[PDB]
């Protein structure tokens, strides 16, 4: 058996397009909210959001913040190649190839499950210049291909209320009515304005990654 090599070879051509690819579009645009976000590898280096009551937020020019998933993906691709350029022996590189690749895979497909309060917490919140009001929560994730940016419209209990409280738990992406505690308040999601662009290199990666899974178990299956 010679073609475990060849295989070895495609592998290694594919995973370093796909590496290249988190290391040429910046500037993507995101109906009540209107984003434009400067995506840089796994930093957001930019967003630029209007709400539409428009009330203007952007980051703070110096600044940046980094996308967890992207930056995980990466490293999970970086590791692939390495286990590459480093019967039952190349059962299990095959194995710890495709471990990292579905591990990137999943950090791009599964955004954070957080509550509201941790929301609310991140510093993603203190990205904004000039603050964010009481009442308005910022979220930013990657949902498979698509930069997805959420707003949250927040209502406090009235007094006297006769609504019952219960608090939310976590999720990615809460719905109206939720409710949480925060400081001395108790406060309700009252609207959820979400919006989102396709990141045509991050298709591209998760290609090559379906492609590059399906030679493993190709190879895998020849032994």
């Amino acid at each position: 058996h010679d073609e475990v090599h060849a295989v070895l070879k495609q592998l290694q051509d594919i995973l370093k397009e796909a590496s290249l690819r988190f290391t040429k579009q910046e500037n993507f645009i995101l109906d009540q909210v209107k984003g434009v976000l400067t995506l840089q590898g796994d930093a957001l280096s930019q967003a630029d959001v209007n709400l539409k009551m428009l009330l203007h937020f952007a980051f703070r020019e110096d600044k940046q913040w980094k996308l967890q998933q992207i930056q995980d993906a990466r490293n999970h691709v970086s590791q692939a190649i390495y286990l590459l350029t480093s019967g039952a022996e190349v059962l299990k590189l095959m194995d710890a190839v495709m471990l990292q690749l579905t591990r990137a895979r999943n950090r791009l497909t599964t955004p954070a499950t957080l509550t509201l309060p941790e929301i609310a917490a991140s510093g993603l919140t203190r990205m904004f210049a000039p603050a964010l009001p009481s009442d308005l929560l910022v979220n930013v994730y990657i949902n498979l291909n698509k930069l997805c940016l959420t707003v949250y419209q927040l209502h406090a209990l009235q007094p006297n209320s006769t609504k019952n409280f219960r608090p939310a738990g976590g999720a990615v992406l809460h719905s109206p009515g939720a409710m949480f505690e925060w400081g001395s308040q108790r406060l309700e999601v009252s609207h959820v304005h979400k919006v989102e662009c396709v990141i045509p290199w991050l298709n591209d990666a998760l290609v090559y990654f379906t492609v590059s899974l399906q030679l493993c178990q190709q190879l895998k299956d020849k032994i």
